[PDB]
RNA sequence: GGUAAGAGUCUUGGAGGUAGAGCACUGAUUGGACUAGGGGCCCCUACCGGGUUACCGAAUUCAGUCAAACUCCGAAUGCC
């Protein structure tokens, strides 16, 4: 319920969105227009630790 | 006591909106064009807008209804 809302409603464009592949996890956007390797690398991590 | 006014009928002139009719007002309404505005869905909305709505209906309009506290009208009888 959240998840619909933040993918739908939060984020704008040139945002990147992660999730885990093949297995079910939290939905991790980024709100900024160009994400930093170092940025896309600790919101990897985050949607791992909040992942199945 | 006044006295012959009283009453009925023919003729004439009036006031007063009932029966009936009608939307010319006040409401309630049914259908079609007309669509102010609102409803989902795609481009997009971090937000302005566009498309389709076999989607509702405040306006307005062609029609169709209704009314003791609606009347543009309007009797028969009663009344003076």
């Amino acid at each position: 319920r959240q998840n619909e809302y933040l993918t739908t409603r939060v984020a704008a464009r040139d945002d990147i969105w992660l999730h885990t592949k093949d297995i079910p996890g939290s939905h991790v956007v980024i709100r900024s227009s160009e994400p930093d390797e170092q940025t896309i690398m600790e919101a990897a991590t985050i949607a791992a630790y909040f992942s199945k």
